[PDB]
């Protein structure tokens, strides 16, 4: 101020004339940026992964809302953007820095309020950039930077607190994947532009050279054939969502069982549909809530590497 706020994103530019008071957010995580900055959204998207849709809000989010003496104002939008609900919240801005909105979505949303969209591609926003984009739209760029620094300090503290884990995982080559043990003919590898993959580097892990082959500006994950399985023998550890049958199934799999990380038992299985699984695409609030338990799980997997 007196400068307007000018946001550049995938769909052009958004201009705000002053700092927005009523904040709506959509899609994953963005509400946690507002909340970590001390603001209770006038509405935000419902969740049903790691929480029942009946509650509709993840535990770290609910806890911050209660600290701020607010309440959860949820858009009934599990089946897609609910434009009427958003419009009824009377927002001054819509935060969508990590999201999958289309141009049609963007145009419809912009009729309601200024929209902070992602920079280039849907679902390709790392956690620090989600904070940068979302906090700029709030006119709180400096506070967003302070939040990033504080979140980085939390990560560092948790690592220093458990030196054996930090030492075990440091420099280990990792891939975050989605593998369905019931059909291993194809599986997914999350790319370096996906926040759940890059978060692993914040913890001291690194990507293997094999990831570069699968990289593509066009998406946040690549579908890999079992025929290509051998390419990822350079991973020391693999992460996948799964359950209590996943590791055993993969080790007995006649297509993937020979892959080094799998053969060695160096597989971090993130229990499906839990708050921990939800937290793997991190937000400032989820990190503090889950980092000890995530590092413990990753550390235990890395013990089996080699
Ligand atoms: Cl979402
Ligand atoms: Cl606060």
């Amino acid at each position: 101020a007196p400068d307007k706020i000018v946001l550049d994103h995938a769909f052009g530019q958004t201009i705000l004339d002053k700092k927005p008071e009523r904040v709506a957010t959509i899609a994953w995580g963005n509400h946690d940026v507002a909340l970590a900055l001390g603001i209770v959204p006038v509405g935000f998207s419902k969740a049903n992964y790691g929480v029942s849709a009946d509650k509709g809000v993840l535990p770290w989010t609910e806890e911050k809302i209660k600290e701020l003496n607010g309440k959860a104002n949820l858009f009934d939008d599990l089946d897609g953007l609910n434009f009427e609900a958003i419009s009824n919240s009377k927002p001054d801005v819509i935060l969508a820095g990590y999201s999958g909105i289309t141009k049609e979505d963007y145009d419809t949303l912009s009729k309601i309020a200024p929209v902070a969209a992602y920079k280039s591609k849907p679902w390709q926003t790392l956690w620090r950039d989600m904070i940068k984009i979302d906090s700029k739209a709030l006119g709180m760029e400096k506070e967003g930077d302070e939040l990033i620094k504080n979140t980085e300090a939390r990560i560092s503290k948790e690592l220093e607190k458990h030196p054996e884990i930090k030492g075990k995982i440091k420099g280990k080559k990792v891939l975050f994947t989605m593998i369905n043990a019931a059909d291993t003919s194809k599986f997914w590898i999350y790319t370096s532009k996906d926040p759940r993959a890059n978060y692993l580097t914040d913890l001291g892990l690194v990507f293997p050279e094999s990831l570069k082959e699968f990289e593509s500006e066009d998406s946040f994950a690549k579908e890999i054939s079992a025929e290509e399985a051998n390419k990822i023998n350079d991973a020391d550890v693999i992460i996948t969502y799964g359950d209590d049958k996943t590791l055993e199934a993969l080790q007995k799999d006649p297509l993937l069982g020979k892959i080094n990380a799998i053969k060695n038992g160096a597989v971090a299985v993130i229990p499906d549909n839990t708050p921990l699984a939800a937290s793997c695409t991190p937000t400032p609030l989820s990190i503090n809530y889950t980092i000890e338990e995530y590092l413990n799980l990753l550390g235990n997997a890395c013990k089996n590497a080699k």
